[PDB]
């Protein structure tokens, strides 16, 4: 999909536009109070080189940032996530990929109230695109879930395992 950047809010100031990943936004930019996803699902990023708070923009005219209701101003990196055939997501107690083992293909919008666990040490997504949630219902700090072996939270870009709903990444047309 293809996405366009504003730095203050009503679709006004500091204007770019991608239609790939660019994990430093700086030389463009370093805030977004407005922001229009055309297509696709993007994880915008707080920091550079894929760190800190990672938000879901999803398809759609965000007229400013509490549209969607954000956590801050933030966009210094972004990436592109693709349209993905199928999901299957594997939660470890134990980092390493130790513990109780726990498969998830679903979304499950409240880990705590299903598996009962409201931090995850360790992933396994054998297939798709997750994306990881601080609270339930969707909502907090986003985390990214790429197709790989996650030996812990530090992988995801995580500073703590916070775990609190997941959904699968599905490419808005």
């Amino acid at each position: 999909g293809k996405i366009t950047f504003y730095e203050d809010r009503a679709f006004q100031g500091r204007s770019y536009e991608t239609t790939t990943d660019c994990p430093n936004l700086q030389p463009y930019f370093s805030r977004c109070n407005s922001i229009r996803v055309e297509s696709g699902c993007w994880m915008l990023y707080e920091r550079p080189n894929y760190q800190g708070q990672q938000y879901l923009l999803r398809r759609g005219e965000y007229p400013d940032y509490q549209q969607w209701m954000g956590l801050s101003d933030s966009i210094r990196s972004c990436c592109l996530i693709p349209q993905t055939v199928s999901h299957r997501l594997r939660l470890y107690e134990r980092e390493d990929h130790k513990g109780l083992m726990m498969e998830l293909s679903e979304d499950c919008p409240s880990i705590q109230d299903r598996f009962h666990l409201s931090e995850i040490r360790s992933l396994h997504v054998l297939e798709g695109c997750w994306v990881l949630y601080e609270l339930p219902n969707y909502r907090g700090r986003q985390y990214l879930l790429r197709p790989q072996e996650y030996r812990r939270c530090q992988d995801w870009g995580a500073m703590d395992a916070k775990a609190g709903s997941l959904r699968r990444v599905v490419d808005l047309y």
